[PDB]
């Protein structure tokens, strides 16, 4: 694929997850931005997709899933079909991209998304393409079981400014968190 976007929100000790859900209670505003920045094509007839771990769709609500107006791709070594909801299973990334390549989905799908967990960012910000990756920062420690990895900040630069992101320090429930933006480039 041409470009790779991730997206996470991560607090200060870079928990990204607790017991399957995240280590923080609802933030209304944060979420509305993922389902805007994940759902936003700029191309009208086609859709984002998403690519996502086995936990990470398992943790979706049922009555939710597949996430609404984006195609759906579980990334799995395990199972043999996609679990009810899903557009696709693959196996591993690689697969995943080759998908999208492939000549009935390259004409369907604008942006690609990757919206975790821990070894699907992993496995995405090693390959050696182009990369936009949409931090939320949230600047308190939540008890968390699950990381996000670590970014090599030689390869992905901190941008000052990103058209449509707010620059300000947010804060919602009583939380203060900002939004990053990092660009790797190849
Ligand atoms: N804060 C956030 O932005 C954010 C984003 C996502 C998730 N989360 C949280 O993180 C937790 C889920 O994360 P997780 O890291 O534990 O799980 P995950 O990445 O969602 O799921 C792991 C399963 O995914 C499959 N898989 C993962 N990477 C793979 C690859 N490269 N190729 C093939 N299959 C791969 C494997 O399934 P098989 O074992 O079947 O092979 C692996 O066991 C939940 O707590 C969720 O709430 C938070
Ligand atoms: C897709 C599922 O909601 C998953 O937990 C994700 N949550 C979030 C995300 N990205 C942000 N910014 N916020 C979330 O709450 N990426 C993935
Ligand atoms: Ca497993």
């Amino acid at each position: 694929v041409r470009s790779l976007n991730s997206i996470v929100a991560v607090c200060q000790n870079m928990g990204i997850g607790k017991d399957g859900n995240l280590p923080w209670p609802p933030l209304r505003n944060e979420y509305k931005y993922f389902q805007r920045m994940t759902s936003t094509s700029h191309v009208e007839g086609k859709q984002n997709a998403v690519i996502m771990g086995k936990k990470t769709w398992f943790s979706i609500p049922e009555k939710n899933r597949p996430l609404k107006d984006r195609i759906n791709i579980v990334l799995s070594r395990e199972l043999k079909e996609a679990p009810k909801g899903a557009h696709y299973l693959s196996k591993s990334l690689d697969d995943a991209l080759a998908l999208l390549d492939s000549p009935e989905l390259k004409s369907k799908v604008d942006m690609v998304w990757i919206v975790g967990g821990t070894a699907v960012y992993k496995a995405a910000m090693e390959k050696p393409i182009n990369h936009r990756l949409f931090v939320t920062r949230i600047l308190h420690e939540f008890e968390s079981d699950t990381f996000f990895p670590e970014i090599d900040y030689k390869d992905f630069k901190l941008l000052t400014e990103y058209p449509g992101v707010p620059a300000d320090i947010q804060e919602e429930d009583g939380i203060q968190y900002k939004f990053e933006v990092y660009q790797k480039s190849v």
